[PDB]
DNA sequence: CGCGGACTTC
């Protein structure tokens, strides 16, 4: 777990919600993540501020998370746009700018493996219970991390080399 | 026309 802990090294954790799954595959087909206006905001700062910002994905109402990815930039406007399954009353430009992602581990984590771990900036509730955007405290987020099952498909050296 | 937008078994 020696790559996988130098990764999550003095990282900040962010919940990120899909309410399909369609738009979870694509991210991890190409690399990629769009979301709403305040997220967005907050994940360029913290991006800029953080040696490195993790993404831990969920999709709404499917009892686990799908995987995890390192912001490998802030949000890029102006290129060409991610064609997003767009939920209903969501439009594209809500989704607004776009950010390069790397993947981490895109292997799932059902709800049951994590009831242990509680979130002390989201209430100290179970680290599950978020919306879009919450943030996860670092110990929280590291054993969270730290419970997935090893992606043996993914080469973490152009993730090391970014950083 | 910009208009407010992706929690969890309640
Ligand atoms: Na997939």
């Amino acid at each position: 777990t020696s790559k996988l802990k130098y990764v999550l090294q003095d990282a900040r954790f962010f919940l990120i919600k899909s309410n399909n799954h369609e738009n979870v595959s694509l991210a991890k087909a190409k690399g990629v993540w769009s979301t709403l206006p305040v997220n967005e905001k907050k994940l360029n700062l913290a991006f800029r501020s953080a040696r490195s910002v993790i993404l831990i994905f969920s999709v709404r109402e499917s009892g686990k998370f799908q995987g995890f990815a390192r912001l490998s930039s802030e949000s890029h406007h102006g290129g060409s746009p991610i064609h997003w399954v767009l939920p209903a009353g969501m439009s594209a430009k809500m989704l607004g700018g776009v950010f390069k992602i790397d993947w981490i581990c895109r292997r799932e984590l059902p709800f049951t493996k994590s009831a242990h771990l509680t979130n002390p900036w989201n209430e100290h509730k179970p680290v599950k219970i978020g919306r879009d955007g919450q943030e996860i405290e670092l110990e929280c987020g590291t054993q969270l991390c730290l419970l997935f099952p090893p992606d043996e498909s993914i080469d973490l050296y152009q993730v090391i080399h970014k950083m």
